[PDB]
């Protein structure tokens, strides 16, 4: 029963490319990547090689194979101790999901700024460009449970969790810049509305159902992030590859006592990215866990996810400047207003060891704050903080939650909380109570100051009647949607047309569709009948003549908003299929792999059966999927060597992977005998901007391939794709 | 006053077809379908209409939008009741998902027996034709989450909680009738290798992956059922459409205390019939909820799933007369060898009001049997006895989960049993235990005997020492694998061979893959060498020597085990894609239509958009889904009526809807000059099997169309589908 005589069960503790090596536990794959957190787990971590199974009160086992019985056949005894401890462990698995963001995919790694903050806020972890802070980040979907699928059309949660010296600080945020929501008050009857319908609880990971529909159409504060739902924000191409922002406005509190606004944001260094409906539709099918594994293939690849923390910074004097009020959360804060000040940079750069361990048991708390930060009366933020203690209890079991490994902060923690179940710390205090003068009053309060003190909340001045109101300010609902819709490029907006058309279409109640619609034209009339028109509805004389929506403080634009306005393109961490046949001319294959090693790219070489195939100079080339097993939904750009075409030629599926890259916008080259693939993409002989095409794969095709899948995806293409039967 | 005046948005209480109506809860879609259990549950249904919205305390809410604070734009309130007990509500809504089986479907139900079985069990259930028993059955998969999808290939398990007068009856089965492994003692280790993967969680809803094959590998008794699992009975076309069993043999007790051993059988009245995998792996894409909606929507539209209960039954001198033991569940009992006698009729007709409080919560316990049932030594089901009970502790939140209302007996249930987490029944008996004086000893055991006795154990006589041992009868891992392969029809032996391959394609350590193939050489070389050819592995002349297993009892095949080689087609409930265009000729459709109303088959009709298209007579056409939004893989065949067709030839969505559900073997008919789409399919001039063509949709046409239905998919098309780009 043992491993392969050549070791090749055990993957090499060493950077390696997707596919190469079987994946690994995080300590076993990069067992010299450390920092302060990771270290701290090691009073837990649990080896194996060379031990005895036992059981969990270390009994060894001598027969893991057989329960205990009366007989060979006979029936089994209840005294079987070994056999019932291993069934009710395995029977006492699973925990509570979470109830929204259970899908998700974390990693461990690390921040530090890029220059001392100690003017703006008196944040220990924001003090010192050389003291680095450990992370723990976890990525997430919203709507569908924990094993619905990755590419699903959603809003992604990035929760970021700082092991600062003066406690853990939760940045709980997601890849849009507002909610769909003023009041946390209505959590539960939006999240009822996207959710699963309770009598049959269908459908899971998609908000294209009649009661989402229905909710939007009655409470129109949620058409701002319905509008970057339905947009290709919605369908991310990769965690490494989409913007990340706290939402709401909170403070910094300097050593002064000063404090300023700001509003939170993560930059992708590797640049913004997103799929296409059909695409992404399709790899929730071929892979509901891409997302999941692209991540965890990258950080073992040396591509490790990095972002860059950035603030909008509001003067406390400058708060009713907007014509929208900086504490709604459906509003954004135009960076052509108040640009983002580069703040620092976090690095992922390792997997956990045990999934369950370390991301299902993670907790993370928006509540959660240290000094030099403070809260807003952003009514959205103000139910949160009493939402995120309350649903840990539950799903981890009880109060002491914050002994859970992952979850332990690495800077002291001391006071005269006792009890609660599972315990872990033993207290030797002879005091559980303060003031106490049998333990000279230790633990200590500790005043407020410039480091190292104790917590102080800015005295922020309340005056008003207790009220349930909405502040009239919040009352505007179609300014900041529609300068999002006018800010993105028209493929941009055709594709959030398209993905207002394909969800109103499977709303079963027409008229909920029209009252969308009727909401769309509140907007934009441009918009508004383009979804229309797609669902078959005129718009009325009145719908026509609806006022567009005020621009935002003069703003007719601002091109931050948008995903591919401004390259930003990063082609480092990205994959190529190259689709191999039996005589691959090796010369092709050479010149390939090295422009695409030069930048960073990775391959996966592809054949119709697994195993080998010989390269027209005797190198044999392994296998790493069929063009069945790996579609080129996987991948960014598709390349097909020289070589025996005719092998590959009139493969269905070889033809077929060419037809859907084509079809998804991808980058495609040809070399050589290659080019004969033209024809099933049915597109001329001068060929077209998108496919690079040359007598051989050289210098220059190269270049140009990898200058195409800089730009991502080839949307001028777009027109062409209609006609295309795949 | 947000309903639309019309009335619209509330569906018809009567039996729509699929996509007719919105679909509802049971009692609301059908109030006047009744039976015992539902009855018993409406001192629970909550209803909404007309009625003032509370706290869980029954105080009236006056404004729901919004938290209390103080001023408008000022901080929350730590008084604001109404907010907390909302947002705690539902802050805690989650439990933990079942360990196995998470994603599942169910429905409510009535079984009636076709005769008296007394003269061989004194179950109550079985003992009167006229005795009807409520049922509550659940459908389901086992590796996934409660979120992962529906069309997934994995085993499905099938369970059936009967209501019976002497006490609940659970029939826990699973859709193939054999299981994995032998001993319970390894289940944590079976489902530990199918299961994602410790250290990443990858991969959800299926066994294509490292430690499932290597397990496998090490473990020759799973290659029977793998052998299911890699035939297209993974994918079942529909709960309706897969047959049902106990696995285990049980005994069944008369009166006069003869013990006959039992194994379970359910048949589905709708026929046999499963997906083929690219259909069902794309599927989980683009309708996670596949198998779901369809149950939901066959019982709103009245074709009620039936089911036949049949037994196998061996008398307990037969116990040693064949070559496999009777209680290894790795071995099924062939029919060729034990018929299995017709039982009773299950008809499921009524859908849950709320999925979670019916579905989620309900438990089933193979345990659960009643007087006439016992079981047996089978040593998978011993450990199965005890686990059912201990994971519903953790999983319900207590020892009352018998309280929980889909749970409770519907006949008489008093003890001497008290308190635990959230008791609902109040106890009046004086007295809480027995023997007792002040309750005059009630409530009273009771004696076993013919009808309404106690329970006693059928008095089987145990001899052996205590040992955890393999009975070596037990053995033999090769012969069942080789009967199952030699049963199933050529096209069935190819998908077999494509799912060993596309799985073990998946296997990252090429050493696993060789291992199974050998596996596969003790089974059939035929078998192992086509796995082996896709795999680019060569056997050895010692592989290729390797002695086939013997024949089980005789038998070198039973048609029984084929899901195709013995016609059983039902196109009841089956569902036809109509391909609209701006000019239908209404005579076409008017033959269509009625043709397969007729036959109870529904029609979905389509086009490029929402919306209405106008046939040549004037006939308004109201559009059900766009071709990208109602893709072929949710239908059974796809019918293209005459018109107007230049307006959809050169739609790529329209031409790739044709190749998509040729590539999936269905039946597609063309009428009129629909037949210019035999170019896009390759068709030839003259026609082919399999596609239905002619001037009209008259005549045979529909005819010959239905034909092909009910022989479910077009298997002699697989050599051409090959080429094909899809
Ligand atoms: C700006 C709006 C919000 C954002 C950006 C957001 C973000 C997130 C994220 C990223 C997570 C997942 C953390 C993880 O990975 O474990 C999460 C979880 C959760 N959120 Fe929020 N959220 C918002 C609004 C709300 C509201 C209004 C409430 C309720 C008042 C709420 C209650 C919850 C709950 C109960 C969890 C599960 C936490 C756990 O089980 O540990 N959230 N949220
Ligand atoms: C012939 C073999 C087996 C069959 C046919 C089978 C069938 C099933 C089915 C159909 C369910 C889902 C019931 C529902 O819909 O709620 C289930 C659940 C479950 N099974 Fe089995 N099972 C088998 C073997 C085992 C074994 C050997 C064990 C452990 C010793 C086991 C432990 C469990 C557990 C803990 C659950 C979750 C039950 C709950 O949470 O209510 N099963 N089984």
């Amino acid at each position: 029963s043992l491993a392969p005589e050549d070791g090749s069960h055990r993957p090499a503790a060493e950077p390696t490319p997707p596919g190469a090596q079987p994946t690994a536990p995080g300590s076993l794959k990069a067992p010299d990547t450390r920092n302060e957190k990771l270290n701290s787990l090691e009073d837990v971590r649990k080896g194996s090689e060379n031990y005895a199974l036992t059981t969990n009160q270390g009994v060894r086992i001598a027969d893991d194979q057989n329960s205990l019985r009366a007989g060979s056949r006979g029936p089994t005894l209840l005294e079987d101790f070994i056999l019932r401890e291993k069934i009710t462990h395995f029977d006492h698995e699973r925990i509570p999901e979470r109830i929204v963001n259970a899908r998700g995919s974390a990693a461990h790694g690390y921040f530090q700024p890029y220059k001392s903050l100690s003017d703006i806020t008196k944040a220990d972890f924001l003090s010192d460009p050389n003291k680095i802070t450990p992370v723990f980040v976890r990525f997430s979907t919203v709507q569908g449970g924990a094993g619905s699928a990755d590419t699903v059309r959603d809003i992604r949660g990035f929760a970021t969790k700082f092991y600062t010296e003066e406690g853990i600080f939760d940045l709980v945020g997601n890849n849009t810049p507002i909610f769909f929501i003023q009041d946390a008050h209505k959590f539960p009857d939006f999240v009822h509305a996207v959710k699963p319908e309770p009598h049959w609880a269908i459908p899971q990971g998609q908000s294209a159902h009649d009661t989402f529909w229905d909710y939007v159409s009655l409470q129109p504060e949620t058409l701002h992030n319905v509008m970057w739902a339905m947009s290709d924000r919605g369908i991310p191409r990769s965690y490494r590859t989409m913007e990340g922002f706290g939402i709401h406005t909170f403070r910094l509190i300097n050593a002064e006592g000063k404090a300023t606004f700001v509003r939170f944001h993560w930059k992708p260094l590797a640049g913004k990215a997103s799929l296409v409906w059909d695409e992404a539709q399709k790899l929730t099918g071929r892979d509901p866990d891409f997302h999941r594994r692209e991540l965890w293939e990258a950080i073992e690849a040396g591509d490790f996810p990095e972002y860059e923390l950035g603030f909008q910074l509001i003067p406390e004097e400058d708060e009713f400047k907007f014509d929208f009020d900086l504490l709604d959360p459906t509003k954004l804060i135009p960076e052509e207003l108040v640009p983002v000040q580069r703040v620092g940079k976090m690095v992922l750069n390792r997997n956990p060891d045990n999934f369950f361990a370390e991301n299902e048991q993670a907790a993370f708390h928006p509540g959660h704050i240290v000094p030099g930060l403070d809260f807003t009366n952003d009514p959205l933020l103000q139910g949160r903080l009493y939402s995120y203690t309350d649903t840990q209890i539950s799903r981890l079991g009880g109060p002491n939650f914050h002994e859970i490994p992952i979850n332990r902060p690495t800077c002291p923690y001391h006071n005269f909380q006792r009890d609660g179940m599972h315990r872990m710390g033993i207290d030797t205090n002879p005091a559980n109570y303060e003031p106490n003068s049998i333990n000279d009053n230790w633990p200590r309060e500790t005043p407020p100051g410039p480091k190292r003190g104790g917590f102080e909340s800015y005295q922020e001045r309340v005056e008003g009647n207790k009220v349930r109101e909405r502040s009239p300010s919040f009352g505007e609902y179609y300014s900041h949607p529609r300068l999002f819709w006018l800010s993105q490029t028209p493929f941009e907006q055709r594709h959030i047309v398209d993905g207002f058309s394909f969800e109103l279409s499977k709303v079963v109640r027409p008229y909920i569709r029209e009252r969308v619609v009727d909401q769309l034209a509140h907007i934009d009339l441009t918009l508004a009948q383009a979804v229309a028109k797609n669902l078959g509805i005129e718009l009325t004389d009145d719908q026509l003549n609806i006022t567009p929506p005020p621009d935002v403080n003069g703003l007719k634009k601002d091109p931050s908003l948008s995903l591919y306005a401004i390259p930003d393109g990063d082609v480092k961490g990205r994959v190529v299929a190259i689709l191999l046949n039996d005589e691959v001319r090796s010369a092709d294959l050479l010149a390939i792999l090295k422009a695409l090693k030069a930048k960073g790219v990775h391959a996966k070489l592809l054949y119709s059966r697994m195993g080998e195939v010989t390269a027209d100079d005797g190198t044999v080339l392994p296998i790493a999927a069929t063009f069945a097993g790996a579609p080129s939904l996987t991948v960014d750009a598709v390349i097909v060597p020289c070589g025996n075409i005719a092998d590959i030629a009139d493969n269905g599926d070889a033809n077929y992977y060419l037809m859907e890259a084509y079809k998804h916008l991808k980058p495609i080259a040809l070399a050589g005998d290659a080019r004969k693939f033209k024809a099933t993409i049915k597109i001329a002989d001068q060929g077209e901007e998108g496919i690079v095409e040359a007598d051989s794969a050289d210098g220059s095709f190269m270049d140009e391939l990898l200058t195409l899948m800089a730009a991502h995806r080839v949307w001028s293409r777009i027109p062409k794709i209609d006609k295309i039967p795949a």
